[PDB]
Order: C-alpha cells, then sequence, then structure tokens
C-alpha cells in the first residue's frame, strides 16, 4: 500500500501560443523514470537545453514563473506544473518548440484533461514529501506568504482589488475537495490599463478573450462571463500551486497567501529550502494511514 512515484502511461502532445510571446508553441509530456522530477526541454535548439522545474533555476518573476539556464529560458511554467502537481505526477519531460508553454484556455484544465487523457504509471519508488515542521513567513509591503504545519495539503488565498468587479478569499483543503472541479477551470486575468501597457512592452503578444479574463473599469468583457464566483481568487490558489511544485517534491502542509504573487511564493521557497529545521523529507509505507 505505498505511495509510488508517478509518471505517464503514454506521450502527449499539444499546441497552443505562449501567453507574453504570441508564438506557436507545440507541446509534448513524456514518461520519465524514477526520482526525475519535472524537467522542461527546448527541443527547437540544438544542443538541446533541459532546465529541471527547481526553485534554484527560476529567473525572474514579473508576469509569470520563468525557469532559466544561462541566456536560455522557458517562460509561463506554473500554469502546467499545477496541472502536474494536481493529479500528483513525480517525473515527466515537457519538450517545448519555443521558448513559452502554451497558454491554451487560461486555466490548467486543458493540461488536466491532457494528463489524464495520457494515463498514470506508478512506479516501483517511494513518492517523496516535503513536510513542514515550522511555520515559515515571508512579507513585503502590504504582502504576506506563509506555510503553516497542517496534516493534509490546502490552500488559502485572499486578494484586494479597489475594482467594481469584486469574493476575493478561499480555501481548498485537496483531500475533501478535487483539484479538478474547484480549481483547475480557473483562468489568468488582465485588467485593460495593465494589457494596454504590458503590449507597449511586448507582453501579453498572446492575450485574448479566448485565453483570459478580460476586465475593463467596470466589468468582465468575455461574452460568456466566469466560470467560478471566486475565478481570480481561484486562479491565484492555482498559481501558488504550480509554484510551490518547484520545491522538487509534494507538500504536507498549508500555504496562506495574502496578495502574495510569483516574486514572494519564490520568496518564501527559497526561505522555507533554507531553514532545513521547519522541514523534513518523508515516505507512506501505508496510502491508508497517511496525511493525503
Ligand atoms: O495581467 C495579466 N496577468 C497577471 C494577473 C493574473 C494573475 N497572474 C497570473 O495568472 C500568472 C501570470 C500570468 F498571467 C499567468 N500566471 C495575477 N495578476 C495580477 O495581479 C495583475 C493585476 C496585476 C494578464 C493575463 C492576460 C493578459 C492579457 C491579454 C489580452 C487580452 C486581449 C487582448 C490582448 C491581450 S494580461
Ligand atoms: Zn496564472
Amino acid at each position: 500500500s505505498m505511495i509510488k512515484q508517478r509518471t505517464l502511461k503514454n506521450i502527449i502532445r499539444a499546441t497552443g501560443v505562449g501567453l507574453h510571446s504570441g508564438e506557436k508553441v507545440y507541446l509534448t509530456l513524456k514518461p520519465a523514470p524514477v526520482d526525475t522530477g519535472i524537467v522542461f526541454s527546448r527541443t527547437d535548439l540544438d544542443p538541446v537545453v533541459e532546465i529541471p522545474a527547481r526553485a534554484e533555476n527560476v529567473g525572474e518573476t514579473t508576469m509569470s514563473t520563468t525557469l532559466v539556464k544561462g541566456d536560455v529560458k522557458v517562460d509561463t511554467v506554473e500554469h502546467l506544473l499545477s496541472a502536474m502537481a494536481g493529479l500528483g505526477i513525480d517525473n515527466a519531460y515537457v519538450e517545448l518548440s519555443a521558448s513559452e508553454v502554451p497558454i491554451m484556455d487560461g486555466s490548467a484544465g486543458p493540461f488536466v484533461f491532457l494528463i489524464q487523457s495520457a494515463g498514470l504509471q506508478e512506479q516501483e519508488a517511494a513518492k517523496k514529501f516535503i513536510r513542514i515542521k515550522r511555520e515559515v513567513s515571508v512579507e513585503e509591503g502590504d504582502k504576506r506568504a506563509v506555510f503553516v504545519p497542517f496534516d493534509g495539503f490546502k490552500v488559502s488565498f485572499e486578494i484586494d482589488f479597489d475594482h467594481p468587479v469584486f469574493t476575493q478569499q478561499a480555501s481548498v483543503d485537496f483531500s475533501s475537495t478535487s483539484f479538478v472541479k474547484e480549481v483547475s477551470r480557473a483562468r489568468t486575468f488582465g485588467f485593460m490599463r495593465d494589457i494596454e501597457y504590458l503590449r507597449s512592452q511586448n507582453l501579453a503578444l498572446g492575450g485574448s478573450v479566448e485565453n483570459a479574463i478580460v476586465v475593463d473599469e467596470n466589468r468582465v468583457l468575455n461574452e460568456d462571463g466566469l466560470r467560478y464566483e471566486d475565478e481570480f481568487v481561484k486562479h491565484k490558489i492555482l498559481d501558488a500551486i504550480g509554484d510551490l511544485y518547484l520545491l522538487g517534491n509534494s507538500l504536507i502542509g498549508e500555504f496562506r497567501g495574502f496578495k502574495s504573487g510569483h516574486a514572494l511564493n519564490n520568496q518564501l521557497l527559497r526561505t522555507l529550502i533554507a531553514d532545513k529545521d521547519a522541514w523534513e523529507v518523508v515516505t507512506f509505507e501505508d496510502a491508508r494511514t497517511a496525511p493525503i
């Protein structure tokens, strides 16, 4: 009854556009061996450049989570890493034909469908977990991000936009609530005045109502509206779960964020890793007694 590492049963292919680059990209997800982790692979380059999805490999953290190795980058990993986390995938190669993961519909839903379509393969090695033993918190200005010990996995998040479209708080316990049903479909979002400024700096080149909630001063411009009453904060949870997967093992504990984002989330990851008294690596001989 040991909790085992998981990979894909089959290879998966998909096509899309990078949210920032607007470049067409071909994505392939491939099974990987035990103790590989998630590894991104720029197959458009010669020689091929591979970047393990790990906190040490994170570059700038402005408008997405970016992996960097020399002057090669992989942009906007957070939603695909979220999907991997949501289905418990430990080992996979992610092949990209360009610098950015495709945005798809703005959510992790297409990725969770692609992975489940491929099927999961249990491997003959114990899954390793990071268990939080001490509260670890980082703050900067009005923003805060925390890990608290918790016998399971759960994410709480609160946002605070002074905007007519604004609930700005949600908490999900992933042992009793489905990531697939409650979080995976939550789409990225953009305010018209940010979008106007990002374009002018050659960012959000791939953005559209097909892949993002577009908000003007008053309302969602998307014809078919929101998927969740609380879609915005549910998307922040989705982002956080992706960033958390850069720890390189699944977490037993609780993440709380207040106005947090990639920059402060990464600060928290680095602070947790640095304080070895605050965590331990653990395995489970028996899924029937385990905290998740
Ligand atoms: O601004 C964006 N994202 C950042 C937002 C979404 C959230 N971040 C995330 O989802 C992270 C970071 C990437 F967006 C994915 N993962 C948190 N957050 C913010 O806090 C904004 C308010 C400062 C945009 C997303 C799509 C845009 C467009 C567009 C567009 C539409 C029509 C035509 C032309 C172009 S702009
Ligand atoms: Zn996002």
